[PDB]
């Protein structure tokens, strides 16, 4: 409710439609020109961001201290415009929530919003046969085309949607410290 | 915002997924067991409502005083359960609104919600080559699968989504007097 209001503004300011050779995804702008995609989008030296061709200057598939998959890629974009800094909205740790909003911005699902209800700390999961940490789970009658979906509550950006099993969806949690490094 | 809150509860209480031989649609329950579909869903003596087979006892394609298409079919369902009476939420006339929510409940788009912005009294329109009155229009990067989508604002059920042109969506306005007749 206020969660939706927060979600609409978030998507307007910070989200875009991205196409890779791997498919179409939602991208969440974080700060400066640093943005996040789900890992399986596998962005090359160039992406199509909002039907437009933007260079990717740098890309990091993120891993935990053991080399375990976090399912996020951090990209730096070649574009003049700077995202609003949304890092104050990111927790230092996996946040659980009774009521969330998943926000999708593709051409399959343009500016759409789903209430997913209870968001749980699921932990580990095999996703595309890859062991994956820090998954947030919610009861999600899924469909492909929601990868990159931003999962949110009021005042809170919780994570990025990176898969489902038909009946549940999973988000990679967006943690504060993924987003410090250098300048 | 409060519009979303109103929309979630509306869909929970009063909306369903309907399949006809013409496709899959959202159905809005009005009162008692009277419900509405867009006209082009063309429901037979039976529909599939929420993966389940429900008889249709009676069906009226609605027309204005001239026999012009309103693009709504009113169905009476063979089912024990009674819809909550949402007619207090229906205007006596085409309502214009600065900010609306379109709410879709299919298996293509399950429990999804779109902000459409400004809703305008468009008037007449040829829709599937059929002249159609009392269309409400909004800027809608469309897709098939949203027919029956319920268009709403706060405290207001405005109409039922019955088509688009790629760039705009159209709703048949849900007027108070469509829903009096007898018992
Ligand atoms: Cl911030
Ligand atoms: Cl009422």
């Amino acid at each position: 409710g206020p969660a939706f209001e927060f979600a609409v503004a978030m998507m307007k300011r910070n989200s875009s439609t991205v196409k890779t050779e791997y498919g179409e995804f939602t991208m969440l702008g974080i700060y400066d020109r640093w943005a996040v995609l789900p890992r399986h989008a596998k962005p090359g030296p160039t992406i199509l961001m909002n039907d437009q061709e933007v260079g990717v200057l740098d890309a990091k598939e993120l891993v935990d201290k053991d080399g375990t998959n976090l399912e996020l890629t951090l990209l730096k974009l070649n574009r003049n415009e700077k995202f609003r800094d949304i890092r104050g909205f990111l927790a230092k740790e996996e946040v659980e929530v009774n009521e969330a909003v998943l926000a999708i911005n593709t051409s399959k699902f343009p500016n759409m919003y789903i209430p997913v209800g209870q968001v749980t700390e699921y932990g580990f999961l095999n996703l595309g046969g890859t062991p994956t940490k820090r998954m947030l789970m919610y009861n999600f009658p899924t469909r492909a085309g929601q990868c990159g979906g931003v999962l949110m509550s009021t005042g809170k950006v919780l994570g990025i949607h990176v898969g489902g099993n038909g009946h549940q969806g999973f988000s990679a949690a967006l943690l504060k410290h993924y987003f410090n490094d250098e300048q």
